[PDB]
């Protein structure tokens, strides 16, 4: 499953700095627009769920929606316990983003899932997001850089999957702090931080 | 005074991405956020007052007027235009409680304010465009992907003065190359306000 080394980047300034460190391993730009959904008695928020619709695509327009349950995030470490993904189509996807109370009706695995483990729900819609995601890649590195445009400001962000966080920690830490790239531990998802309508301090 | 052609989709957008890829010089992601009085004084006489949020090193933000813009054949023309650049923390003060607009002192306000009257701020949302910039020698081409909630649309823009021999060249160059195109019949704002993309 899941676990991700999670870096909050201090600023544009140093945002456009790693942008330009690593340009020659950009492999591709992905323009993320996300919307979340919840039941109307937050059935999924008080059982640490997430429900999402993403948009996405270059040549083809594509979307798929993801659940995932129970996110922890300590010292820059994010591991989640579920995430589920299926593929979406898009007009139903922007169908349900115009009136999320159509969710009830389209067949689809994480829905029943979802009828089967919550109730019946009345499904509302929460908003959502654009986020730019530039992916890196050379040999075996994915990297994934974010710039996530909210209302109220902009957040940018390292993600680097790995499997050992932590030996992976200090290398990219001293890689960063060599290079002039300043960073914190990310405190909150994306998804709570648009939720707080403010960007974290 | 502009040329503005709608491309037909993504993957129209993506080929002229690529033919054109050597001449790229920019990347903004704007997010454009709306404004009017109480009683839509603004928009019954055609006026478009928007803030622009846009990136790169420094966090940058301008107010800009828009007065009786019309669009034929495919050619836009701006009756007035006006643009002064705006403090970006003020400016997310004013998208989260546009009503603060009644307080900031500036040019576009105060114009606004001896037209108007004072008025009563609300804010009609906002949108996320991408702009793709290509400059060659004379040659400034800005190509726009602009993210609605209901779907994406796919624009061309050429600053010009002489949109007739520039319309010319440019389509042929779009037909020869394969990029499907026709003529904007919207701005990006009355698309938006009509929570639907145009008929293609
Ligand atoms: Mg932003
Ligand atoms: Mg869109």
């Amino acid at each position: 499953m899941g676990t991700e080394l999670k870096l909050r980047i201090r600023d544009s300034t140093a945002h456009c700095r790693l942008t330009k460190l690593l340009s020659a391993f950009h492999v591709e730009t992905q323009h993320q627009e996300n919307f979340f959904f919840d039941g109307a008695n937050n059935e999924l928020s008080s059982q640490q769920v997430v429900l999402f619709l993403r948009f996405y695509g270059d040549d083809t327009p594509q979307c798929f929606m993801s659940l995932k349950a129970r996110a922890v995030l300590d010292e820059g470490v994010y591991r989640v316990d579920e995430e589920v993904e299926e593929n979406f189509e898009p007009a139903v996807g922007r169908a349900c983003v115009a009136q999320p109370e159509k969710l009830s009706s389209v067949e689809c695995g994480i829905l029943k899932m979802l009828k089967e483990k919550f109730g019946v729900l009345n499904f509302v819609g929460l908003g959502g997001f654009v986020n730019v995601r530039d992916v890196y890649k050379w040999e075996g590195l994915k990297l994934e850089v974010d710039k996530t445009l909210y209302e109220f400001g902009t957040n940018h962000e390292i993600e680097y999957e790995t499997s050992d966080p932590e030996g992976v920690k200090k290398v990219l830490e001293e890689f960063l702090k060599e290079n002039g790239i300043q960073y914190s531990y990310s405190q909150a998802s994306k998804f709570e931080v648009f939720r707080s309508k403010k960007l974290p301090q």
